[PDB]
C-alpha cells in the first residue's frame, strides 16, 4: 500500500514569532487515528498578546522568507471562510485560540476536516498561522470576512510536519 | 482528482542553524514535474565551514526541540536499505550525498535525484527534516561502524522542514 495512508498519523508544528514577536513560542501535536477519524490538536503557545487570535492553515508551506511575508487559507474545496464548526469553511479554518494576561494559550481542539493523510485536505507541509487579532468566523460583515475572517497580520507560524 | 498527485510540484526547505551556528542560513527548492519524474534540487547556503557536508533527509519532521536534538532518529528509509551515495543501488531515500561550501562559506547546491518524491508515494519527502551535517558523508565506504548507517557525517550544522511552496 503506502505507509502514508496507514495506522495512526502523528504530526507536529513548532510555532515561533520573529523580530518584535520573537518571544512567541509553542508547539502543537496533531493525531488522527484513521482516514475517517477526527484529528485531535493539543499544545500551548506562550508570549502572545492577551485576547483571541485566529488560527489558520495557509495554502503555502514556504518559510524561506520568514513568517511576515502565497497568501490564502488552505482551500482545496473552493469554499468561503467560516468557523471550524461551519460546513462552509476552508480546510485551514481552525477558528480562534485565546491567550490570557499570562500570554499563554492552551490549545485543545478536535477537527473533522483537516487530514494528516494525503487526501485533498492534507495539511502536512503547510504553515499554521497565529493571527494578530481574532477571526470573525465570516460573520463580521467586513469585505474580507468571507475571505479570511479579518484577523489581521501574522504573529507567529510553523510548518505542520511529521513527528 | 487529488491535487497532491498532479501537475509539477515545487517544495522548499528554509535552512537555519542555531546557537553558535546561527550564521548558517539558506534555502533549497525541489521541483518534480510528475510521478516518477526526476526531482531537481537547487539552492544556496551561506555561513558554512569550508569543505564537504552530508545532505540527508531524516525520518522525522519534528523541529519542536530545534535542529540539535538528542534524538538520533535515522535517515528516511521506507525501503529498509543500507546507507549509500545517491547513485548507489543500496541507499536510503534520504541519502542526497554531499554539498560543498567554499572558503567564503557559500554552498551552491545543484542536485538531481530519482528516488525522492514530492508526491504522496512511498518515497514522499515532504514534512521531513533536511539536515546539513558537520562533515562529509563517506557514502557508506568509510569502514566506520556507522558508515552503512549514516555515512559517519557527524552532528548537524543546520536543518529545515521540506514543505510545499
Ligand atoms: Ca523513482
Ligand atoms: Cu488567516
Ligand atoms: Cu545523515
Ligand atoms: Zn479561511
Ligand atoms: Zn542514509
Amino acid at each position: 500500500v503506502n505507509y502514508l495512508f496507514r495506522g495512526p498519523v502523528t504530526a507536529v508544528a513548532a510555532i515561533a514569532g520573529e523580530g518584535e514577536h520573537a518571544g512567541i513560542k509553542g508547539s502543537l501535536t496533531f493525531l488522527q487515528k484513521s482516514l475517517d477519524g477526527r484529528t485531535v490538536i493539543n499544545g500551548t503557545i506562550s508570549g502572545l498578546p492577551e485576547g483571541k487570535h485566529g488560527l489558520h492553515i495557509v495554502d503555502s508551506g514556504d518559510m524561506t522568507k520568514g513568517c511576515y511575508i502565497a497568501k490564502g487559507h488552505l482551500n482545496p474545496f473552493n469554499l468561503s471562510h467560516g468557523a471550524p464548526s461551519d460546513s462552509a469553511r476552508h480546510v485551514g479554518d481552525l477558528g480562534n485560540i485565546y491567550a490570557d494576561d499570562t500570554g499563554i494559550s492552551v490549545i485543545n481542539l478536535t477537527d473533522t476536516v483537516i487530514s494528516l493523510f494525503p487526501t485533498p485536505a492534507f495539511v502536512i507541509g503547510r504553515i499554521l498561522v497565529i493571527h494578530t487579532t481574532y477571526d470573525d468566523l465570516g460573520r463580521g460583515g467586513s469585505p474580507v470576512s468571507k475571505v479570511n475572517g479579518n484577523a489581521g497580520g501574522r504573529l507567529a507560524c510553523g510548518i505542520i510536519s511529521y513527528v
